């Protein structure tokens, strides 16, 4: 039967085999070459049309095809794979566009092609190009009324993912058409948040650029305290040549930042601990007066204790061993 035939559709389809695929759907009724067309075919958990198939491998040839002659639905949803994970809700628009196809976006959109479906997750095909960064697509379909607005299930707007991955460029873009750079997420974070976890100097600047405000984490964490606690010195400084709270925050900040240097395995360096924790002792103790409150001792990090002045800081700028321990336990009070 046609469960058969169907297969050798979905194959060429997805080759990207125009020729086979022609030969295949000719001298066949309408009610048979719907049937072939709209078949959703399991490849792997993979449940996908042969249009949405081509145009998510790129296939323009095929793709062209079928909405020239065939006229197939532009509107077909189907679940589909990228580098493991399987999305739902797709229709070929989304997968041509996280999949940086621009040729067979364009083709699809000029075959009159929802920009602004929604996934499952309710993710917009622009959120896809966004997570890719192809910003040409990104251009391409804000040009068609993509609407950027549209978040995803757990309120990430496409500014966000943007600024989680590098595009630098991308994200200049959104800002140009108007992005909202303070849209918040269920976790409660801002663009401004995610690229300062990653080290993303250039779109924090950008974020900056836009009046980006300064919200908190559902933790309770500034963007700074954020790019503190992941250890990114540089976006800190710059992030410090802004409005921070006077000194609790500026000194929160270099601490965590020092002790972030203690604490992760992978930028390790704790001559920048002391360096950091050093200065924000500092400013502690230029007005005399603003002064720490210690946690007890613990068998945790040995039976210590945090310094409090600068003295009792000097005395350790040698001791690689107590510094690890200090940076431990200034991480520990800060954040809990
Ligand atoms: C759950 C949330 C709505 C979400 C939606 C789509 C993506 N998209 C990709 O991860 C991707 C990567 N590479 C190519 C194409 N797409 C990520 C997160």
């Amino acid at each position: 039967h046609m469960e058969g035939l169907a297969g050798y559709v979905y194959k060429a389809a997805s080759e990207g085999k125009v020729l086979t695929l022609a030969a295949l759907l000719l001298n066949r009724s309408e009610s048979d070459i719907r049937y072939l067309l709209g078949y959703v075919s399991q490849q792997g958990g993979q449940r996908s049309t042969p249009l949405i198939i081509a145009a998510r491998n790129g296939h323009a040839k095929v793709v062209r095809l079928l909405l020239e002659h065939y006229r197939v639905q532009t509107q077909q949803t189907g679940t589909v794979r990228f580098d493991g994970y399987v999305i739902d809700g797709a229709t070929a628009l989304w997968c041509a566009a996280g999949a940086g196809h621009f040729e067979v976006v364009k083709l699809l959109v000029s075959h009159g092609a929802n920009v602004n479906h929604t996934t499952v997750t309710n993710s917009t095909p622009l959120r896809a190009a966004c997570f890719d960064g192809r910003l040409d697509i990104v251009k391409y379909l804000v040009e068609n009324n993509a609407n950027i607005s549209i978040a995803n299930k757990y309120d990430n707007t496409c500014l966000m993912i943007a600024a989680y991955k590098g595009h630098t460029d991308v994200v200049r873009y959104l800002l140009e058409q108007r992005a909202d750079p303070n849209a918040k997420a269920h976790c409660g974070a801002t663009a401004l948040h995610f690229a300062a976890e990653a080290g993303h100097i250039d779109i924090v600047k950008e974020l900056i650029k836009w009046r980006a405000a300064i919200v908190v984490n559902g933790h309770g964490m500034t963007p700074l305290k954020v790019a503190a606690e992941s250890c990114k010195a540089d976006v800190v400084e710059l992030l410090l040549s802004h409005a921070d709270c006077d000194r609790r925050s500026r000194i929160e900040a270099l601490e965590l930042l020092g002790a972030s240097f203690a604490n992760d395995r992978e930028n390790y360096d704790i001559i920048k601990t002391y360096h950091y924790l050093y200065l924000a002792m500092l400013e502690r103790f230029q007005d005399g007066i603003l002064e720490k409150e210690v946690l007890p001792p613990i068998h945790a990090y040995g039976n210590r204790t945090e310094c409090r002045n600068p003295q009792e800081l000097e005395s350790i700028r040698q001791d690689r061993d107590a510094l690890h321990m200090e940076g431990l336990i200034v991480r520990e009070r800060i954040l809990g």
